[PDB]
């Protein structure tokens, strides 16, 4: 159940630690699927954007809308935020062509986005063997994390500077999908700039 999940897991791991693993979020059929999904959509790394609804991207959606329900029960437990809304679903094919991602921070300069989710959708994956695994800095601590993109794994994290991360050389092509939740006054306050946007 989402709601145990969210308040005796995420709630207290985010606030503790800011770096939470949900292991088996979905199941294997339902991963399996996303799949399917995700390699008919993608066939440098290759982006797509996915509101949940296009043809084709149904289980996607079921994906968004699970992470939504976790999120929701975490309604104003998460430090002091206030989650409003998200992107779309960033729908990433990378390849395994030994390339790694330099050190980087998701919202550096308050964008808004407050929460990064990634889920990651390959199957029998071995990190040990194909690579790819992510490491986060956490600010201030004198321990880094290294996460392995396991099949049917979901990962949050605070998108702010307090999480640097980068991105190990992977060397089979794979697939990830991130989601981007928004503070309400963060992003408030950077769609002022903007004319109509
Ligand atoms: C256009 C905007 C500004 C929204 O782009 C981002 O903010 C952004 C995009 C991508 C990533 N990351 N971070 C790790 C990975 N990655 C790579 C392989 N496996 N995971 C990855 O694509 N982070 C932030
Ligand atoms: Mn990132």
């Amino acid at each position: 159940p989402a709601l145990k999940l969210a308040l005796e897991y995420i709630v207290p791991c985010m606030n503790k630690h800011g770096i939470c693993v949900v292991d088996d979020f979905l199941g294997k059929e339902t991963g399996q699927q996303i799949g399917d999904e995700v390699r008919a959509l993608h066939d440098g790394d290759k982006i797509t954007w996915i509101e949940g609804k296009e043809p084709g991207c149904e289980t996607i959606g079921l994906l968004m809308s699970s992470m939504d329900d976790l999120i929701r029960h975490c309604n104003g437990k998460l430090g002091s935020y206030k989650i409003n809304g998200r992107t779309k679903a960033m729908v990433a094919c990378y390849p395994g062509n030994g390339t790694g991602y330099v050190r980087h921070v998701d919202n550096p300069n308050g964008d808004g986005r407050c929460v990064t989710c990634i889920y990651y959708l390959n199957k029998d994956w071995d990190a040990k063997v194909s690579g790819g695994i992510l490491r986060i800095f956490p600010e201030g601590k004198a321990q880094f994390a290294d996460i392995e993109p396991k099949f049917d794994r979901l990962l949050f994290f605070w998108s702010d500077r307090r999480n640097p991360h980068e991105v190990q050389p992977a060397y089979a092509t794979r697939y990830a999908i991130t989601v981007w939740y928004f503070d309400a006054d963060e992003r408030a306050r950077a769609k002022v700039k903007y004319l109509t946007g």
